[PDB]
């Protein structure tokens, strides 16, 4: 006498099924929601969940998204501030928090963020206690950490943002250089997110030709190439986009869903991406900061050994001093 | 002497190129970005351009889209507050539109949006005399009449997203009812944008099964499936969204990117956008209002002809009247 | 120390995975690698089983696939005649028997295939006890009767490919007609694959508009738009495939993706497969006819009920009658 | 009234429209029908023309594809014996084949070639003027040449296959031995497509790390990890597949839809086809020989220089010696 119950005959008794690939965006400001339109064009969830502390946005972001449904292959789009409606995602991106503003801290922007994250962690391993985390809230080494210790999940399992976009934008200052696509410029950039990052420039390359051999005063002050301009446009290019239009969120929601498209689609691509370095080129604190790593579905299961230059392993070595330095005086994790 | 020039061999002579599917965003509000990434997520353009007259969050937008290139195929993307920036695109998307002031009269903010179309609209057809116009900007239906006047383009050429966005919500929300696919859900919302819109009860299916057949009673006020409620929801959600967020977005950036593929793919698919409609359901005046409308790479080439009922051609006749009402009294078209 | 010994760390112990969305195709003719082809260039397969007898042939063609896997998303593609690589699939597809030379059907050549799905389907589901398998090997309807029979599986768990291309073939030809996409052409072909379909005339429909109600003659020799040879056709056109070809396999292959797509995106849209249909249209035995079907993640959940036509009612018992007829004399079910 | 009359109202008046992207391929046996059916599902075609010599096949390659339209992006599928077919293609791939008599001399084989090119190549440019010819007949270096001589094309707009499907299996074999995608491994096969080709060791590695630095016995005959033996097996697996199934054709077609998305969508991505080579690396005559060339929507508009070693460059010499002592004697270019 319902209408569904004219024109719907069950074939299949109706039953609770859980999703396969459910993702869960924790934070639907700028980044997060970049991420989640990212996430549902390439088509990664057959479930999104939606966490946020504002419970109008959040309900706003989540009819918006739902209102595009024809357009996508997503059945399930769901929000709630109550972590419940997380429950067995496959993957979490933590995009909450706030971002750095003009005449505040670094110190500062790890109590604020580290606040939030205390609160954040436990509540997404409650109900998610298989997921693999992906840490994208700056700063970003450090809140990787901090989610490791919070989360109680294993090394692999959690995965910093760290140097992902830097590497994008470092290939893509390459590629702007020699008027080619990013993805046929190769160079990695390791270590720290924005200020402190290496550029391995023995590793920079186009069709396997060595820049460096080509231009052996790459990366010093005496070179009509300015590679050390290209690497400073990295950090200087991102703080540029934030005075301009306020923050940053297009490049990393699209970096993001390519992360969850190799862990999802089972790849093993490898990804500048921040893992626990402990015991890794002398590290002998527990910090986490980008080299090449291998992404699946299992999660960050692999890095590739790299020849670092002398110089290039001492910059890892005083970025992990510099991070174990605020990570030692961070009580209750 | 140059990397570039030791690297890079030219097998053709360099030459000035002319990209063969550029499209033009107008306004890099939240509107006018969930088009361009929409845009860029779904490979539909060889050149994106960018126009505002906010010169540094244009900036902004433009280098945060150029960060993400390694993750697109869109070999350029550029932004400026001049419409040389425009010239030879094929599609150019209009979201541009002022903020209310302070208790501003309803009428005066139309007045103000016209205003900003008579600078817009000339610009982009001197820089592209052979392009499509899709008028997102509200009013819409007003906005696309006005677009349509100032551009001197034919009427196959001047889209207006109408209630394309409105059939959408319709189909999620009745797709939400059985537990299907959207795409599985056929329903067409025509007529106004918003408020006034027709739900086309008799068209109402799934798999061709008519569901006023169903239900008959589908649509009046003695109906037990409250599909009335549906369709104020269609309208009301909308509100609910701009109530919640302040704005909407999302949806409206995938619907516009799904007309945009219809037309560069010269598919031919039917889409319920505004149409110059005089001569049709005794419409007697110059207005655009929805039909299902076919669009390929000429542009809006037909329209679906409906036998409609005596209530659902009033309401056409009576949007026409407030139409015509409001556009009369415009000046300097 | 090997090269991965040198060049990878582990991060994550190594482990075995089960994958997560395994596709088996058992049969590698025409229409089986068209299917594969299909599965790997939708990226719907974390790892694809190939089964077949035919032990150079089968290998020649993994090994091809692999070739290619730097343009794909699959990263394990396996082969053999033994049905353990099949182990964990969430999908198998049938294409396995012999192929029509022009096309027949009869009680002795359904027996043979009987005696090779004996052995075919029990290897299946002792590997995959939890799989959906979807039956493509002609005749469809009855062979996907036999494979139900065979699996001991419940009837959302068996799906034969039906009228799905039937019904894709029709559209295909209502667009050529009209000059419009297929997927805005509306029009459902069901009961039996080939000569016996039956088109519902009433729900062939533009925009919910009803070409039957611009035409009420529509399928008559009352008809001056000759629709009773456009259904003609969608028989005829597959025969003049296999006359001019040999076989016909690509909008197979693309069909079957599809019905894949819609189960393991969990999207609930409905399509015209062959389920067991006893009880329904006053069919009296265990047959399988194709009528729209929803597909999920589960596999077939649910059937639309139509308000479909005696002589519609009549031909679907006539075909019911006619499979029974077959059936009933299969021996070693 | 036509059925469409009533049901299709014209905005513009109807006019014949030149597709933007159309492709023609050339020979519909295994790689013709292999790169038809991945340029379809890549919707890289807005038109595809089929032709081959064979008008049943050919008739009932072409209604196979139509059949499967509603699952393409593709409106138009065009096949005729007649070049007329192919006006106004962007790209035309040239798969058709003669094969060798089992008693024939090389110099036999590709005169053969050229009487049956010297109909096909100048039907090609005088239906497409602005074409760009990707040639895949094999032996693919030499019928690269003929079809640039028969063309009269600049040399940007004829390219061979040459060793981009040599590249993409040695990829594969490197991504075999490290259990990573072979998207992550990077590796040149230059010069001439089989035998005799050139792995450039120097170029090889994984995430910048070169693979020569961690073994520099890489590729000599005092090699612990036999390098020699995996260039072999790129040579081998593809006579291999040969002897297994008849042919190759799945891995070929996909690194066919690679190239022309490469040029349609304008990217500058860099693929190692095979250009003319002729005042390069010392080589005095006109031939082609597989570089890292980049691609974009001009066709082959660059080539990237190597520092490559002597022995390398001997064997581009000696490659270019061989194809020039065959070419030399060639009648009627
Ligand atoms: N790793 C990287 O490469 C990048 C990192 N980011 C970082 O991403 C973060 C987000 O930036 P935006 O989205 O622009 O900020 P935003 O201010 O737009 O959004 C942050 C959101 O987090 C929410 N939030 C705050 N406390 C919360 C809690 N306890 N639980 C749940 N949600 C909570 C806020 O209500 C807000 O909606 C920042 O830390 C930013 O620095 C941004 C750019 C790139
Ligand atoms: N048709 C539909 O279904 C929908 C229509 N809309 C409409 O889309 C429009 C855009 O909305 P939002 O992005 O939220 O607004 P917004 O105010 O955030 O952005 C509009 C942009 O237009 C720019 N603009 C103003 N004058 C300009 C000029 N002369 N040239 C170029 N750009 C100029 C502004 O600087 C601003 O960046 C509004 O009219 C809104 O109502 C909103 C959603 C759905
Ligand atoms: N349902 C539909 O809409 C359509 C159905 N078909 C059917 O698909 C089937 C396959 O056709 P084609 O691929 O053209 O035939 P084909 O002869 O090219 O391929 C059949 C394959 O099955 C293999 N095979 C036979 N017995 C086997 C066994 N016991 N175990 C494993 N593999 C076995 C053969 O060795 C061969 O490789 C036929 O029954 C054909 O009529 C084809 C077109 C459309
Ligand atoms: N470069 C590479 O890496 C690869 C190249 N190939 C080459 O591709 C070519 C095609 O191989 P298959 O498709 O397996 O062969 P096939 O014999 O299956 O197909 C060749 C087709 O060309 C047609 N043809 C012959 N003469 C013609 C003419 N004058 N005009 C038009 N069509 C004509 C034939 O009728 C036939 O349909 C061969 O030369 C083969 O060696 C094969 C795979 C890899």
């Amino acid at each position: 006498a319902t209408l569904k119950e004219k024109l719907i005959a069950p074939v299949a008794e109706e039953e609770a099924t859980v999703p396969n690939n459910k993702i869960t965006v924790v934070g639907v400001g700028q980044v997060g929601m970049a991420c989640a339109i990212s996430i549902l064009g390439k088509s990664l969830a057959d479930e999104l969940a939606l966490v946020d502390v504002l419970e109008d946005k959040l309900k706003g972001e989540m009819m918006d998204l739902q209102h595009g449904s024809l357009f996508l292959q997503t059945p399930k789009i769901v929000a709630d501030k109550d972590y419940s409606v997380t429950a067995n995602s496959k993957i979490v991106v933590v995009t909450a928090g706030v971002r750095q503003q003009e005449g505040e801290s670094r110190l500062n922007l790890v109590q604020r963020n580290v606040n939030v994250f205390k609160f954040i962690i436990p509540q997404i391993v409650k109900y998610s206690p298989d997921c693999i985390i992906i840490v994208v809230s700056n700063p970003v080494d450090i809140l990787t950490y901090v989610t490791w210790k919070l989360s109680g999940l294993p090394k692999h399992r959690v995965i910093g943002s760290g140097c992902n976009l830097d590497s994008a934008r470092f290939r893509y200052l390459m590629a702007e250089k020699l008027g080619i696509h990013p993805s046929s410029c190769h160079g990695w950039i390791l270590g720290e997110h924005g200020d402190s990052s290496v550029a391995v420039w023995s590793g920079v390359n186009v069709a396997g030709v060595s820049l460096q051999e080509l231009n052996p005063e790459m990366g010093t002050d005496n070179d009509s190439e300015n590679w050390k301009e290209v690497h400073k446009m990295v950090v200087e290019s991102a703080y540029e986009v934030i005075k301009l239009k306020g923050y940053t969120n297009w490049a990393i929601g699209l970096s993001v869903a390519d992360l969850i498209e190799s862990m999802l689609k089972n790849l093993s691509r490898i990804h500048p991406v921040s893992t626990m370095v402990k015991g890794m080129y002398g590290i002998e604190n527990e910090v986490f900061l980008s080299l090449p790593c291998i992404l699946n579905a299992r999660g960050l299961t692999s890095v590739i050994n790299q020849k670092l230059k002398d110089d290039e392993v001492a910059q890892l070595k005083k970025s992990a001093d510099t991070l174990w330095d605020i990570q030692k005086d961070l009580k209750d994790l």
